[PDB]
């Protein structure tokens, strides 16, 4: 069970100071490595026999990525796993703050687009890397992206949190998988999945940092795939065909000259369920690009606005192509890196403004 004051490893030694944080199933404390200055995070995970499984295939990748010893595409360093009483625990780098409390002590304020585009470019390696050994994040949140020291180290980030991690399998998710804001209709949908969930959840979150709010809000799966039909359209039929769970929000409407699938109305889904649907998002789009025309009052002058114009007009560009419904046409971690709102090279086009010569900045101050 849960535990406090003294800890013990087999090969170091630790001493648990104070709490991190407690999630669905495995617990994560601070501690201290004793003989050094090293402050470490211990993740322990429960010694239930329903829960072994998920417990040792997580410890089966922390392995494989700890070949990648130098993390140079920025993962949480994981040091050694030992076993404490009858449970086996993890030992990781500790991190300063992750994303979400970064915008909480900030009221959620919008972050410009030369903060997002560091993170962006860390993350998207990230997931190139895991594409690269065929794995799937499953729970890419920005409680799940920390930053290693906000003020030493500003806007380098990294990411945690492989309790939801699996290798590439076609095998569609029974229930449910990644958090409900950032899940990818394959999911919501029940169809078969890979990689590209994660594209998903890392537009749901450069999109949250833009706005200061998530992008879809959504309650339940019902409002979820509500806000996205109605943002970028509905999914395809063929996409809504085989999906498991596409009948518990969609229905075959079929008038003189209706197509196939429509949408439930809140009227029809509030008589199924019970449950009466309300509006969560701060910010409702009839379209993607409605989000470059929001929050539009800077004090960028004619030379620099020229710029920030383009620099949001490249920004939904990447966004959309980020959110496609279609998992086969979804932009890849490895196009990602080579989209223009990272490249650049639409910024090139400006003699020299005072903006973009910070926008450069903040970039190769990263490394």
């Amino acid at each position: 069970l849960v535990q406090h004051e003294v800890l013990c490893s087999m090969k170091n030694t630790y001493e648990v100071l104070d709490f991190l944080g407690r999630g669905t199933f495995g617990q994560v404390v601070k501690c201290w490595k004793r003989g050094t200055n090293e402050i470490v995070a211990i993740k322990i995970l429960k010694n239930h026999p329903s829960y072994a499984r998920q417990g040792q295939i997580e410890v089966s990748i922390l392995a494989r990525l700890s070949t990648e010893n130098a993390d140079e595409y920025n993962f949480v360093r994981a040091y050694e796993c030992f076993q404490h009483r009858n449970h086996t625990c993890l030992v990781f780098e500790m991190l300063e703050q992750n994303l979400y409390d970064f915008l909480k002590q900030n009221k959620f304020s919008p972050l410009p687009l030369k903060v997002i585009r560091p993170i962006l470019q860390q993350v998207a390696t990230a997931l190139k890397k895991l594409k690269s050994l065929g794995l799937i994040h499953a729970d890419l949140k920005p409680e799940n992206i920390m930053l290693v020291d906000p003020v030493r180290q500003p806007y380098r980030v990294k990411v945690i949190d492989f309790g939801s991690a699996s290798h590439v399998s076609k095998t569609v998710c029974s229930t449910y998988l990644q958090s409900r804001y950032y899940r990818a209709p394959e999911i919501i949908l029940g169809l078969p999945f890979c990689e590209a969930i994660d594209m998903w959840s890392l537009g749901c979150v450069i999109a949250e940092l833009f706005l200061g709010w998530p992008l879809y809000p959504g309650a339940l799966e019902y409002d979820q795939i509500r806000y996205i039909s109605q943002t970028q359209g509905l999914p395809g039929e063929q996409l809504l065909n085989v999906g498991t769970k596409s009948t518990r929000f969609f229905c075959k409407e079929t008038d003189m000259s209706h197509s196939g699938w429509r949408l439930k109305t809140l009227e029809e889904h509030e008589a199924e369920t019970g449950m009466k649907s309300k509006e969560a998002r701060k910010y409702i789009f009839n379209s993607l690009d409605d989000v470059a025309h929001v929050n539009t009052v800077m004090d960028l002058e004619g030379s620099d606005l020229l710029a920030e114009k383009a620099d949001r007009r490249e920004f939904v560009s990447l966004l959309k192509k980020m959110l496609l419904i279609d998992a086969d046409l979804r932009i890849t971690p490895a196009e990602t890196l080579n989209h223009p709102f990272v490249n650049m090279k639409h910024l090139l086009d400006f003699p020299h403004s005072n903006h973009v010569k910070s926008c450069f900045h903040i970039m190769d101050i990263c490394k």
